[PDB]
């Protein structure tokens, strides 16, 4: 058996179907997406029969920028990690894991998390994988929060359009917008998400995929909206496979901090939803939120469907 | 706004599929079968604005026998209570829990369960209905332990024969096994599993349903199976519209104590599985299942679908 780098994405791919697909369907364009376009120093280790892959582990280091945010070179992320399942318990977990973790450490790391990377397949260890906590806890993995995502069908319920002072208005972007957008994430959202604005844009985000807030000529908030169009597969529609026909998803969303609890953000939700239900969506995605902004979806008959449970190892 | 009994089981479906049906898809058929052949007192009291449900909560008193088991009449359990997403943060909750808990608590009841009843939909709050904990906690409920459904595709995976033993098979069970199977539970599983054979057998469980594990000539164990020509609905199989076309699934599985840790579970579930395989399954669940005995169902690639949150109110 040998512990060695791996190029073969479609072995990798239905290693992942067999053992996790049924929760977790993932496709060679969906996974080359994010593991090619992904920026950070990274890495796969894969283990092996002879010819055959048996597991894998995706592992990443934080080098590269984040919108203005210098990357910090003590993070260190588990992309994912599978065994097959007739390979089980025969410490190949423990080797691949051992492996990357020396690596990782070895150039810097001192924070190592599960999920959350950028491109990240998974925001934390999906309670699919409850069973693997304990894998980590044996590793000094301390088991934290939850992150959710969360499920509706907006083809099956009507909301009223909440009410709103004057000079707002909500439209989809149009390409004259791209400056106005920019500046705004540099202003409130100058990390991740600007990050992605930028690399998103390079890889088949279209501006149609996008809802703007303005007030009078300001933009002051977004959201990225997804449906059965979008060239570039984002968080909320990755396991599309499970959402049917006419699918969907939504997230980020974000209003600048100054606008804030004022109902401008339930106006764009409302607004960006009333857009996909107009473009036939029915089953869609809201990714990677927390347990206290649930009721802000909620209340348009959202509903936690998949949940994530934060782990970070501290290298000692 | 009134609250009166209901039993307009098409509104109620309804209702219940506008809400949760992306999450909890209900038919008409499982509906009318959990709640015609219970045999608890029981209850749907609805909330109506006019003619129009609204919102609704079934509730039950633990009044028949459990196999031999004499009933608690101390034990309450609320089976499920919805309203309407276009009337929430209205009192209307409230209002019915209110009427049902009342009506429990003044026939004897001390003790209420979130779920967990015959014929039951839920074996507790579900992590999809997660914000209604604060609604529950509010209300005097305390939250406690989960237990899982667990998801596998059988048509994915071989698994090698376990150790072969002298003794013991495993077989479908033939009509002439209805004896033997009775006097096993009546020794070993004497409550509530005795109590759904006994009634499941009345509304159209047949004996290709059940896997019956023997030493010898003697019963030790058994397995209920499900695929898409049983006829009773059973938990497994609730929510087989998400389950595709070959749906089936697996529980109860039992064992006698006197015969545990030693393998025989996994052979009795080893040849259960094959027989679904045989019978073309793919996606199954397997119902109700707590968390120390995960890895158990795991070892043939199953994984935690869906969480339910057991929950207790005490009444003062
Ligand atoms: C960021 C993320 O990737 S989250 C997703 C994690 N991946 C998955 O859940 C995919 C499905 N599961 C798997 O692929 C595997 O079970 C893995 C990767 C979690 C573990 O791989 P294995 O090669 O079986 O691990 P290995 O044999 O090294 O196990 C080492 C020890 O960790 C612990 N461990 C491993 N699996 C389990 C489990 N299911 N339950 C409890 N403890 C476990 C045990 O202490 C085990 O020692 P033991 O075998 O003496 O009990
Ligand atoms: C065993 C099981 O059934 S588990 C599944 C439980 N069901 C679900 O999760 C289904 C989805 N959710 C729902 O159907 C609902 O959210 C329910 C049933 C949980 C609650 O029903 P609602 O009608 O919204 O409840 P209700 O309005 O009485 O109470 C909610 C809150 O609004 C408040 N409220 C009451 N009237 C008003 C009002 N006029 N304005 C604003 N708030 C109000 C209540 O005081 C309560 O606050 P509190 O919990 O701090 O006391
Ligand atoms: C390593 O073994 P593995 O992960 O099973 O990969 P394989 O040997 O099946 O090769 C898969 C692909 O990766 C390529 N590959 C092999 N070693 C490589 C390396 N060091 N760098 C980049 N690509 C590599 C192979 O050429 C093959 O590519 P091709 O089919 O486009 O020529
Ligand atoms: N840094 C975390 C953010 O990344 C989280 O927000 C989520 O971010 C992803 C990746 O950009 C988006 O696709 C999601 O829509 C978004 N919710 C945030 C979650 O609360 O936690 C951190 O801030
Ligand atoms: N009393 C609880 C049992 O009922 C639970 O077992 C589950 O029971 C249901 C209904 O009989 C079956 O459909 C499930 O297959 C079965 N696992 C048990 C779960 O640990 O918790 C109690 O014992």
């Amino acid at each position: 058996m040998e512990i060695k780098e791996t190029y073969d994405f479609s072995s990798i791919v239905d290693l992942w179907n067999k053992n996790i697909g049924t929760v977790y369907p993932m496709n060679l364009e969906l996974f080359k997406q994010n593991y090619i376009n992904d920026r950070q120093r990274k890495k796969i280790m894969g283990a092996f029969n002879g010819e055959i892959l048996i597991g894998f582990v995706i592992y990443k280091q934080w080098t590269y920028k984040s919108g203005s945010l210098k990357p910090n070179h003590k993070i260190g992320y588990i992309n994912s990690i599978i065994v097959d399942i007739n390979f089980r318990h025969q410490g190949i977990g423990t080797k691949l894991l051992d492996a990357a973790e020396e690596e990782l450490i070895n150039s810097g790391v001192k924070i190592l998390r599960c999920g959350s990377d950028t491109y990240h397949f998974f925001p934390g260890i999906p309670l699919e994988c409850l069973p693997s906590e304990e894998f980590f806890l044996v590793r000094g993995y301390k088991m934290q929060d939850y992150f959710y995502d969360l499920i509706g069908d907006v083809s099956k319920v009507d909301f009223k359009k909440p009410s709103i002072k004057d000079g707002f208005k909500v439209n989809v972007m149009k390409p004259e917008d791209r400056k106005g957008l920019f500046e705004f994430l540099e202003k409130s959202f100058s990390g991740r998400w600007l990050e992605e604005f930028i690399e998103f844009f390079q890889v088949g985000m279209k501006e149609r995929d996008i809802v703007l807030i303005k007030y009078k000529t300001s933009v002051i908030g977004f959201s990225h909206i997804y449906d059965n169009k979008s060239s570039f597969i984002g968080p909320p529609i990755y396991w599309k496979a499970l959402l049917g026909h006419n699918y969907g998803g939504l997230g980020p969303i974000g209003i600048d901090k100054t606008y804030r609890k004022q109902g401008l953000g339930r106006l764009l939700l409302y607004e960006s939803l009333q857009i996909l239900k107009k473009r036939e969506v029915k089953k869609m995605v809201i990714d990677w939120t927390e347990k206290d902004i649930i009721n802000f979806y909620g209340r348009f008959n959202f509903m936690p469907w998949k949940a994530y449970r934060k782990a970070t190892k501290e290298v000692k």
